[PDB]
């Protein structure tokens, strides 16, 4: 029993993915969305982390949506299909990822919601 806590979301008929989309504009923080054809891939190495990251950041509104069901929201942003951890700051794009690597996660949200980037600079 989670009734969706503050780890990152898991819309599923977009009137849920924008309740974070628009949390973020609003709240002052950046936007993750963790798109998915339909069958994601590991939803299991990687799960505690995705959620476990969403709290971890509190600068994000964090969130997963099924490009199956709303993909209209992946068509938006151009992912076509996986669990691309799609990004919008500020309201628009600031670039995707993808549920499925966990160096190129924390890494992204670092560089958007850390404000930070600690990995390189230059």
């Amino acid at each position: 029993m989670a009734a969706e806590e503050g780890v990152v979301i898991a819309c599923h008929n977009k009137d849920e993915f924008d309740a974070q989309m628009t949390k973020a504009k609003e709240a002052g923080k950046v936007v993750i969305i963790d798109f998915t054809a339909s069958w994601c891939g590991p939803c299991r190495f990687i799960a505690p982390v995705f959620a476990e990251y969403a709290k971890k950041f509190p600068g994000a509104v964090f969130l997963k949506v099924d490009v199956d069901e709303l993909k209209e929201v992946a068509e938006k942003y151009n992912v076509e299909a996986m669990p691309t951890f799609l990004f919008i700051k500020d309201g628009a794009e600031a670039d995707k990822v993808v549920g499925a690597r966990k160096d190129d996660l924390q890494n992204t949200i670092v560089k958007h919601v850390g404000a930070t980037a600690a990995s390189a600079s230059a």
